């Protein structure tokens, strides 16, 4: 099964490149620099934010920018999930349920790729918004961005590359412990294959990184907690800013979550 | 080093037996019918069980409250049992003392829930080292917030027990939980995470030899650490609500002090 696990890993990696326009490899080339052609404009305060629009309330506009980018990410993640062998053959309600509960943990996973300790890439890498600027936004929005950075700094220390992340993201989607699943067994058979592939992938690509398989699964705990914290913060904003709306796609994902 | 992982797994199993009074093998013998426990299924059988089983905690006059405090007394007892087991984990007593205190403080709740599953099935829970059995439906039916306090434990236990782990599996799993290097306030994470790498290596090999047919059981067991963290968080939120709604939690100040941890 070893050669079929390698074939499954190449399949998923190839599909991840096709589905996500900004990879971790591209994001690290922009973040670490040296290059004169990939250099981002940096947003660190109110005035340079206003200059960024000419080149590429404030807290709200940034919030709506995050929602709009999240809708794009849900669309990209949905297109990747279809490529996972077995996913589109599942019962439809379960396809919806796996995506409903899975997209957010994946967005946080992939957002780490665009992050370092000092900020996050934006607008397909043309921009860079600093952590301290986000932390400083008013009333509840300042505390909205920061727990993402806290996760990303820890998660990025695993030094995963895209070919690892492709299998990991798939493992997250095919969780048989999601609420309301009708057919757990066919979902868990798919995940066992993906976990076998991830185990072998991490062993070949990080032969010196002892127990990286176990350490990566333990991060699914930290993802689950940041999603719950996030949802609790949305509930507060939806009750404080009554003149502010959500995309239908995001509205549906959060209903009874 | 294969032989050293097997040695570490046996060491932990031997210590797990000495530290915990009622093993999973023994509890499973009682639950399935394979000596016969007193059964609490309603209000009147509860009143007979205390007069017969001589619970170590009988002094509030209310039924739901007394069961809740009984859960608290047993958890304080279990905390001491877990603390003694942790001392036997190779490397644990050589850690900085504050970090030993920090790992136990944040780990006992996850371990109490994990080991409580061993005493549960879908129909109830064993009590008093297996002399009693309290039905799930009786616990489910307790009034106001207390009925919904007991049921999420059964829900977890039913899923967790579907993994069919035994005591030698659990001895290593419990050690892995104690050695979490991501607890808040740790001073020296490196030696904690080094020990956990050893324990994870032992747990991985144990599950392959003891469950050669259960594919990716290692992965599936680690995925349950997600479910443990989430239920501990909900549990804390339910205590705060009981402490703020229930003026009839009258305990002797000395008793409140004993129980301040849970
Ligand atoms: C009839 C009589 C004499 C009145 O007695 C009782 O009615 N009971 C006493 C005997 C029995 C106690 O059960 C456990 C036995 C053991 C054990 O053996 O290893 C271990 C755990 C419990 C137990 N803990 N726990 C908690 O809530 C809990 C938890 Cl998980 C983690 C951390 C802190 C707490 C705290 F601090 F908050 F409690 C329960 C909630 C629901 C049920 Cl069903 C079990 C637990 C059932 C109650």
């Amino acid at each position: 099964e070893s050669a079929d696990l390698r074939a499954l890993a190449k399949h998923l990696y190839d599909s991840y490149i096709k589905s996500f326009p900004l990879t971790k490899a591209k994001a690290r080339a922009i973040l670490t620099g040296k290059t004169t052609d990939k250099s981002p404009f940096v947003i660190y305060d109110m005035n340079s934010l206003m200059m960024g629009e000419d080149k590429i309330e404030v807290a709200i506009r940034i919030f709506q920018g995050c929602q709009f980018r999240s809708v794009e990410a849900v669309q990209e993640i949905t297109e990747y999930a279809k490529s996972i062998p077995g996913f589109v053959n599942l019962d439809l309600n379960d396809q919806v349920t796996l995506l409903k509960y899975g997209v957010h943990e994946i967005i946080y996973t992939m957002l780490a790729s665009l992050m370092n300790k000092d900020g996050v890439l934006i607008s397909e890498g043309q921009g860079f918004m600093t952590r301290e600027f986000l932390k400083s936004l008013r009333k509840p929005f300042g505390d909205f961005m920061e727990p993402k950075f806290e996760f990303a700094v820890k998660f990025n220390a695993l030094e995963l590359d895209d070919s690892d992340l492709a299998i990991f993201i798939a493992v997250i989607i095919l969780s048989g412990d999601r609420p309301g699943l009708l057919n757990v067994k066919p979902i868990e058979d798919i995940q066992d294959n993906l976990l076998q592939a991830l185990e072998l992938q991490l062993k070949l690509n990080h032969p010196e990184s002892s127990q990286l398989f176990a350490k990566l699964l333990q991060k699914m705990t930290d993802l689950r907690q940041i999603v719950t914290e996030h949802v609790q913060l949305l509930q507060v904003i939806k009750k404080t800013e009554t003149d502010m709306s959500l995309h239908p796609l995001l509205q549906e994902i959060y209903k009874d979550l």
